[PDB]
């Protein structure tokens, strides 16, 4: 029925992207450019997975400064920002996420992480979370640069369901953007879409259940769909 569920990370496991947004900020400041996004524009380069990739479309177009160094290293020091706003403290878990996990902890199913986001970012939101490294939680972690392309190419979920030997009619992905949904349904799964602030706006076409929150599942027992 289920045997593995693979969680998305921003937006799914918690509502991250203003956090995000923050860092990306702070960081542009810190290296003396003129760049800033707003909600407004965030919003669409949110369409755009993978931090590199955002920074990489937004100066394919803005008009401010030149990038000062390579996008590379802008992103690995926007990745430690968030790392250090992650451990403030501030973000929790969105309604239903804990007790899911821990249900299926007690019924002895696998969980992975499957996400566009820098590994760093997943390691830090357990911590301040869950209060646990991120392999205490989830028993296979794929994300980041651990493919060679992100969502919504499927290629992340396939990485994660080979390491969980799993097939994907026995598992189930939760995702909270058109992109993820397109991605999960690309390997096959299953998939559960809560969107939030910067995704409620897009189009979700065959999502297996659409819903305003991931505790509208009631647990373990939500997901085991037709
Ligand atoms: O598109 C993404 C969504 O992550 P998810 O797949 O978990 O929904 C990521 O790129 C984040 O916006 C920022 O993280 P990075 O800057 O580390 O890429
Ligand atoms: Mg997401």
């Amino acid at each position: 029925m289920i045997e593995a569920i693979l969680f998305d990370v921003n937006g799914t496991l918690a509502e991250t992207e203003e956090l995000h947004r923050r860092a990306f900020n702070e960081t542009f400041a810190a290296l003396g450019v003129d760049w800033f996004w707003d909600r407004e524009e965030y919003r669409e380069l949110l369409t755009t997975t993978g931090g590199k990739e955002r920074i990489a479309r937004f100066l394919r177009h803005q008009k401010g400064d030149p990038a000062p160094l390579p996008i590379a290293d802008i992103h690995r020091a926007k990745t430690e920002r968030f790392v250090a706003l992650m451990a403030e403290g501030e973000i929790a878990l969105r309604p239903g996420i804990a007790d899911l996990i821990a249900e299926a902890k007690r019924a002895g199913i696998r969980l992975a992480v499957a996400t566009t986001t820098s590994l760093p970012n997943v390691e830090a939101l357990c911590r301040a979370c869950f209060g646990h490294p991120a392999r205490e939680i989830f028993d296979v972690i794929a994300a980041g640069d651990m493919v060679a392309e992100k969502k919504p190419s499927p290629d992340i979920y396939r990485l994660a369901l080979r390491e969980l030997d799993v097939p994907p009619e026995r598992a189930v992905a939760l995702e909270d953007s058109l992109n993820g949904l397109r991605a999960a349904k690309g390997a096959g799964l299953r998939c559960i879409v809560s969107p939030g602030f910067y995704t409620r706006h897009e189009e979700f076409a065959g999502a297996d259940r659409l819903l305003d929150s991931f505790a509208e599942l009631g647990g373990l027992a939500g997901l085991d769909l037709t």
